[PDB]
DNA sequence: TTAGAACAGTTTGTAACA
DNA sequence: TTGTTACAAACTGTTCTA
């Protein structure tokens, strides 16, 4: 079973090197990149599900990086 | 003055019986009248402000009821 | 004055190009 | 095979009708 690391939907491949879901790879393209800064209005330790990933930007950020995810050099 | 008793926007009146902006408002009616069931992704205590009101639905629905929030009567 | 619907913009997600 | 990117749908918020 292939497996988003940060959502847990199926994955489509490894994206940013990571296996991550097609969600989940363009969510970090458009965070990563820009200039719109993610609050968590918890604890920054939300639960990333496939049902609730667009609850927290900050948090599926900071998964996505705790993924090994990255722009490539 | 005028701020919605939910999130702190500038409130646009007495909606559903308490101080809302119009985005809490019909925030309101679309959740507690729809089937969607929300969980909070962190420990039900989320801050709802203008800037992070839609990140979760759950803690957003729980301070409407806390704030006398009601269809109808 | 506000409830309710409709419109509009924002945001997220999918599919397709290279 | 994957990274951009465009296309599409989901969603939140605004304006408007009663
Ligand atoms: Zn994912
Ligand atoms: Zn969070
Ligand atoms: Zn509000
Ligand atoms: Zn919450």
């Amino acid at each position: 079973q292939k497996t988003c690391l940060i959502c847990g939907d199926e994955a489509s491949g490894a994206h940013y090197g990571a296996l991550t879901c097609g969600s989940c790879k363009v969510f970090f393209k458009r965070a990563a990149e820009g200039k719109q800064k993610y609050l968590c209005a918890s604890r920054n330790d939300c639960t990333i599900d496939k049902f609730r990933r667009k609850n927290c930007p900050s948090c599926r950020l900071r998964k996505c990086y705790e993924a090994g995810m990255t722009l490539g050099a």
